[PDB]
């Protein structure tokens, strides 16, 4: 019923709806990891860090996902984010694998409404997956994976080392380019 | 039969020269807006500027479908321009409500062109759309329904001063990133 | 059990996750507002980033209460962020009435819990509160009620007005001292 | 009897002068420390750095309570800072133990203080305290509690890595800011 609806379906509109969700309740579970090496008895400060400059990022995304269904004439549709799995994630390894696992399950719902999108023929919509979304996806799934292969070869002196060497190394770069 | 014709079909080398007479079509149409709101019986120079600047994006848009014609090896083949559907547009909802109806027609045209290139597996055409033409034109879309609604919200001193207080800020900032 | 533990009552830590889960919720809300008003059928961007830069502020009080949960030793135990109350708004007023009654709410809280913080003699957590929270929750129900004057003295021609003059108006500056 | 003593109990002005000679001593103690760190069989300069720079910290949170002590109108009665406890501190894991104990024991006069400030209704110096020790002391005792469970993580290789790539950063960064 918008003026500025143009082939924008509402099978579309609604898995969009349930991809803000996800999206946010992605940025949840980072926030509550990130907030978790920061803890006095982990003190892993740069993991944390990492954790909380992800959440910024998945937020980003969620907020670039609603402006999306508000340029295509879409109705924003919000819903109770549900709290993260764990509140003890563990070990970084351990957390780091709860990381990826959440990450290729939120690419696995993009490729989904991109096919989705694609069966209905939107190409907005596909392009604006394929632009904004599907690449940082699967570059932030190589990240997590080099993380976690690095972390299986120093493993808790190899941990620490890690966020040392690693992880404190690019917050500082982080910081630099900010 | 040119040399460096490949994976360039017919039909769509003929479904793009027919959207570059569409996209003249639609710069003449917005030439005759911009023309008419700078009249010195309507003298609404904020509307008319951003019919100017929006004619000018027009015409750009249909100087790079020809380059692209040229770069995939087709034959650009012109044909009449035909003159606007009116010469009066009266009050400027009543003409805003005539260049969405024309966008909203035009990126229909976008999008057959894309779903015609998609399936004889032009997968340069679809990227050359989607990167130049798909998002710029929803979002010329969605700023001309906030105009639209705006201008309904106004709803002649309303008139006068949404041409004063949004389209005249815009066209400030427009001759200052110019 | 936790080694830097002093001093930090368990009925503060838990009042204290019931106000990131506050924060977060009234963030959550401010997000859709923010976004319900860049709708293409309402339109008042200047509402839409005013309740957008809010709920960065917002989000901003609820990170900040989970680095004074590490510093004091406590535990985050996240919930799940209840969605927001309204899916439509309606007219700029009845909306701001609906997010000053939540900050005066929110602000209930944040005195329940300086309030229980001096019964059990945590000068630490006052501090904290009466630095960062309190004042700044004064100044914006301050504001809140201004708008909230404001627009009912435009009482749709004023509220564009009032869109475009007030609240406008401080976006720019946001976007200078930013 | 002094002309401008105004609202200052002889309980605040005894209670303020046993934590002045509490911060004295805990400035030696540092001084102890930052000075066994630097021989030559320990050689853990890092380590020393950090203690030097803390000792000078707790001496400067000394006089800010001296010249407290005379803005209110009391009388500075000075007592024999008594030696430290240790002259052997052991590994440095040990040590920050001992300095960790020392600051939550710190803490605690600071906190009881406040206690005996706000019993006698003494706005003026729980300010004072809030602002300018408590949450200095907070955030110490983090930050020590980070370097004891990073220390308990590499537990003599790890105590020279810890050393060199977390203590011997920040001081780097504190001859930077310095
Ligand atoms: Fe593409
Ligand atoms: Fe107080
Ligand atoms: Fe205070």
């Amino acid at each position: 019923t918008s003026q500025i609806r143009q082939n924008y379906s509402t099978e579309v509109e609604a898995a969009v709806n349930r991809l803000v969700n996800l999206h946010l309740r992605a940025s949840y579970t980072y926030l509550s990891l990130g907030f978790f090496f920061d803890r006095d008895d982990v003190a892993l400060e740069g993991v944390g860090h990492f954790f909380r400059e992800l959440a910024e990022e998945k937020r980003e995304g969620a907020e670039r996902l609603l402006e999306f269904q508000n340029d295509r004439g879409g109705r924003a549709l919000f819903q109770d984010v549900q709290k993260p799995s764990q509140d003890e994630w563990g070990k970084t390894q351990e957390a780091m694998e709860a990381a990826l696992a959440m990450e290729k399950n939120l690419n696995q719902a993009l490729l989904d409404l991109h096919a989705l999108g694609s069966a209905r023929a939107d190409p907005h919509l596909c392009d604006f997956l394929e632009s904004h979304y599907l690449d940082k996806e699967v570059k932030l799934i190589k990240k997590m994976g080099n993380h976690l292969t690095n972390l299986r070869r120093v493993a808790s002196l190899g941990e620490y080392l890690f966020e040392r060497l690693t992880l404190k190394h690019d917050g500082d770069i982080e910081s630099a380019q900010s």
